């Protein structure tokens, strides 16, 4: 299942968190592109 979780901070940023991998990653997933 798609564990990516978006995050939007008040700092004005999106950033997609995979809550399975433990995955960080200010740039989105191939998912989601």
């Amino acid at each position: 299942v798609s564990e990516w979780t978006e995050r939007k901070t008040a700092d004005g940023k999106t950033y997609y968190y995979n809550n399975r991998t433990l995955e960080s990653t200010w740039e989105k997933p191939q998912e989601l592109k």
